């Protein structure tokens, strides 16, 4: 065929994208990685969403593991894939050593192999094969360039029955060889790596496609979630920066809020509170949604610092209820410690919600908490997928900013996320004759006015409490001004033009 | 031969500068390279130049991949080599092993392979060859000194016929050892490595020649890019200071922002927006984008932070439609995310973007938001591609830096860029009487006069307002300044007012 090499989708949330297409028709693809990366479920979920998608038969070969064991497993995703064998759409065939004991089975065995795959391939007419770790067979007296030229026999031999083959390797280093034998990555035609990279003590699960023979594919580790839907790979970049806007606006809940803005938040925009701890950063999320249900509207709230009750205690005090709002069905909690994941996790944690609950505001309080030791680069990343999902979602998404430094802030935030955030909100302490006084602030607005004052606000039973600015007091942002005004006024004066000693 | 060292041209893009010329006549060149780094390709492009630029025909030895799947993926790049091999300018040599069983096939076989490969040349009259993965033969039971005599005698017999050839190897680490068995890199005269660099979830492609017996060459990594029309290098040591300049005028959009800079931008100059978050800059480089269409010329807005119907919403709300001027096809936006690539791979999107809609005025909006999760040197090395582009191509450019720290800022720039760019223009923070005001500064201008006042400014739904300095004021600079009393300053009077 004159035209160049198409792909098949493998319908993997994710994978379509990070290989432009699918994978290579007619050839077959290398899936390497350590021990429980997902490897196995990589080459049931292509042949499953094969089935059912596609009405494409499979073919799995396994070599250690016992169909009965991949039927109960794969149920882990309510996978029935008896089904599909009983309907002749899946064929497992097993080739794991029976326990009791032959000599020499890396001869002909293999040969004999290649022909039994063969028939089952022209028996089901199937179009996609995987064939879990083929490194178990050559475990057991093979070395290296024996590996090479076995290896190089069924990749061939599959090839031409155009099949659309996965096969599975294992590895023993997360960054070493890519494959064990130091050699499967050049004699097949497509390789894909899965690691599950330490750092630290939490796990981050990503996939990288090293090479597409003919192709293009997107480069570099791209990270992915196993959950009971299977593989899960968020490709944080070919998130097309097309995100719908709109000049729609929406009351943050506080009146003279909405007035700082120059007539309330937009709907399409994302709101970042930043502040020292204590100013009054939950509040403002608090009756932040407070006003979508109020307005019949749905809305979620995470919180990553304080308890399911406590959330709700602090909460009543300011005379609102989320309760009410939970009880209607129209407000939803989450709340977790950020140590119970990895950022890859909490990503899709979010993302599930956002999607079963269908907010129209969305609230995470607290992306400090988020950068606890998890490095500047992998955080990023994680604040631009969950800002760049629900923005093309329509989704107004207050976040919180807690600053590592009370009174002095130099930098509105450590992490350096100002530049994604639309709406900037302020808090500050300003010490006032021995007095620590709150001091909201509009600091950036993208589509609107918005007031430019340092406006000092009380809070009480009923909380956010604008009033004036502090237009007596040079040194504002360093939190500890200095009065001004040289002048008098009421009554007076006389002359007497002298000195007077 | 009594002259120097002729070199036959590659015509990869950027190689040639690279290599001085291209690959040495009638030597060998080992191109060595992990899984996925472009060896294969290389080699390919290598001799499907010499046929369609030089009629120099080429002979293919693959070892691994059978000749219609090589044909099969050459067609990525839109290369027909199935056509080549039909006209008798290419040859694909197949000495891949049989797909059956058989063990007594090479009694002499590099002897064997030679003549084979020697008969095609002749055959053929070839002049380039390309051995594709000389080690997936050694792969049989050799040792490493084997290879060193079965190369040798490869290496020698070619260069006995005066035949240019590229020799494939790969390997495991990145910068371990160069070759497999740590023996090819001496038996060839000349030494390319491919990589394919890792360093935090990415991947960046790099070319290096390590040496070339005979002549000079660049030393050290470069970076590449494999795209549809195949490898593109970057030789930013063979771009040169030789780039044209000039005195003509441009305007930035804001007619008092012209004034303040002495007549407008420079049209050969490079500026450069530095200011905290929430200053101006996207509306700086707004107005600056919407001066090329009045005075009809065509403009590209790279944006890297808000999404194409964000800057709309944020234009229309400043008066200046981006609709009309893009459908007059004298605008055009970009918009992607710098995760989305590399900065090996953006600054070839710009390159390209430029030659195919051919702009006057160029606005990168936000670089700041392209050092993200970069190294300093490999962003400031890329900031010196797309400006020195800018300027060699002649084109005005306006760029973007957001500083980290709003008020208290003691450097422009972070990355450290200020002594490339030609004019900067600076925006702050000032708090005057409990508030929140802005501030425009012309930082300096390399072949103006321009205004060295702090004046503050106002933007509303028609644009900025440049307005009067602080005057009455001192540590403006510093985000928070002194009243200077003031002053007095007592309502004038004989004596005042007491005093008392
Ligand atoms: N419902 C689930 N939720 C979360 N994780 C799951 C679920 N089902 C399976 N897993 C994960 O899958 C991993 C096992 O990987 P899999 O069986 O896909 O191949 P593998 O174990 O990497 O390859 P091999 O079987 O060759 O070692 C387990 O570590 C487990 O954490
Ligand atoms: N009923 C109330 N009356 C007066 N002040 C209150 C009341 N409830 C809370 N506050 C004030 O709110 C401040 C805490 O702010 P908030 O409850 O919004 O969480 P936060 O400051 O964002 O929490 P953290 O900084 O720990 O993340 C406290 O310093 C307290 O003075
Ligand atoms: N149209 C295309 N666009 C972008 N990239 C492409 C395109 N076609 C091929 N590639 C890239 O080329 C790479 C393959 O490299 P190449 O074909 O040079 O062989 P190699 O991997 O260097 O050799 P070996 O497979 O023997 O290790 C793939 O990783 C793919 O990313
Ligand atoms: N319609 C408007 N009326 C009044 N002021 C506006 C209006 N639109 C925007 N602004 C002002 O412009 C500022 C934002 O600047 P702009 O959106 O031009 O780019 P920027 O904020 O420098 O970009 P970045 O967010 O990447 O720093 C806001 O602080 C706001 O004060
Ligand atoms: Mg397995
Ligand atoms: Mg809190
Ligand atoms: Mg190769
Ligand atoms: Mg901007």
């Amino acid at each position: 065929e004159h035209q160049a090499i198409a792909k098949m989708r493998t319908m993997i949330e994710g994978f379509d994208d990070i290989s432009h297409g699918g994978l290579p028709i007619g050839r077959s693809t290398l899936v390497s990685g350590t021990s429980g990366t997902g490897k196995t479920l990589f080459s049931i979920q292509f042949l499953y969403n094969g089935i059912i998608e596609f009405d494409e038969p499979g073919v799995f070969v396994t070599f250690e593991e016992t169909p009965q064991d991949i039927i109960k497993n794969a149920r882990s995703f309510g996978w029935d894939l008896a089904k599909l064998v009983d309907e002749g759409k899946l064929f497992i065939l097993d080739a794991s050593p029976d326990p009791e004991g032959q000599e020499v089975v890396g001869g002909f065995d293999l040969s004999a192999l290649i022909e039994r795959i063969n028939y089952a391939i022209q028996k089901y007419r199937a179009r996609r094969v995987s064939i879990d770790s083929v490194t178990s067979v050559f475990q057991q007296y093979d070395a290296s360039s024996v590996v090479r030229r076995e290896l190089f026999r069924l990749v061939a031999r599959l090839k031409q029955i155009g099949a659309t083959t996965v096969m599975t390797t294992e590895r023993i280093e997360e960054y070493g060889p890519i494959a064990r034998y130091g050699v499967e990555e050049f004699v097949s035609d497509n390789v894909v790596i899965l690691r599950n990279v330490l750092e630290g003590e939490r796990r981050r699960r990503t996939l990288e496609i090293l090479k597409l023979r003919g192709t293009s594919h997107m480069k570099g580790e791209y990270p992915f979630t196993i959950t009971d839907h299977g593989i899960n790979i968020f490709p944080l970049g070919a998130m097309r920066l097309t995100q719908r806007s709109s000049n729609v606006r929406v009351s943050s809940g506080v009146v003279r809020l909405d007035e700082m803005c120059g007539g309330g938040f937009f709907k399409d925009s994302i709101i970042l509170a930043t502040g020292a701890t204590g100013t009054g950063k939950t509040l403002l999320v608090s009756r932040f949604v407070e006003n979508a249900c109020a307005n019949k509207e749905r809305a979620i709230l995470f919180a990553y610092a304080e308890s399911r009750a406590q959330l709700l205690r602090n909460a009543y005090s300011w005379g609102m209820d989320f309760e009410e709002m939970e009880r209607q069905n129209l407000l939803k909690i989450v709340c977790a410690y950020p140590e119970s994941a990895g950022l890859e996790d909490h990503l899709q944690i979010i993302k599930s919600e956002i999607n079963d609950f269908k907010p129209a505001r969305i609230a995470i309080d607290s992306l400090s908490a988020l950068a606890r030791g998890v490095s500047n680069n992998a955080f990023r990343q994680f604040v631009i997928g969950v800002t760049g999902y629900a923005k093309q979602e329509e989704i107004t998404g207050l976040f919180t900013n807690t600053s590592d430094q009370f009174m002095g802030a130099h930098s509105i935030t450590d992490s350096h996320i100002s530049t994604i955030t639309d709406t900037i909100i302020l808090l500050q302490y300003v010490e006032i004759r021995g007095e620590m006084s709150r001091a909201i602030n509009v600091f950036k607005m993208r589509g609107s006015w918005h007031d430019k004052a340092i406006r000092e606000f009380m809070i009480s039973d009923k909380g956010p409490d604008i009033k004036d600015s502090f237009r007596n007091f040079e040194r504002i942002i360093s939190g500890s001004p200095t009065r001004i005004t040289v002048d008098e006024k009421s009554e007076l004066s006389r002359i007497v033009r002298g000195v007077q000693e």
